[PDB]
């Protein structure tokens, strides 16, 4: 499923991420816009063989199982492609599982180097929330 931008942003709150861990819900919008452009269908392989799934692209190679990623270990406990789905919830609820690991939402490489000390409240400008 392709998000519209504000869809997403009501999503996501009904699924209790903004603040979540303190991060705003803009944060959470701009770092999906830059993970899948809120395609919950992405998909990527990374260079160790490990893949991201999803709007947020949550990687195989620590949190979901998809059976090729060897050494790898599944914390969410889901298969990566419930990361896949229409209904966000396997995601969102994985995110916060991983936001909550230690590093927050550096965790997530795009956020850091293209939401991270922007205005990112402008993601969710506009939004009947």
């Amino acid at each position: 499923k392709v998000f519209g931008r504000c869809e997403l942003a009501a999503a996501m709150k009904r699924h209790g991420l903004d603040n979540y861990r303190g991060y705003s819900l803009g944060n959470w919008v701009c770092a999906a816009k830059f993970e899948s452009n809120f395609n919950t269908q992405a998909t990527n392989r990374n260079t160790d063989g490990s893949t991201d799934y999803g709007i947020l692209q949550i990687n195989s190679r620590w949190w979901c199982n998809d059976g090729r990623t060897p050494g790898s270990r599944n914390l969410c406990n889901i298969p990566c492609s419930a990361l896949l789905s229409s209904d966000i919830t396997a995601s969102v609820n994985c995110a916060k599982k991983i936001v909550s690991d230690g590093n927050g939402m550096n965790a997530w490489v795009a956020w850091r180097n293209r939401c991270k000390g922007t205005d990112v409240q402008a993601w969710i400008r506009g939004c009947r929330l």
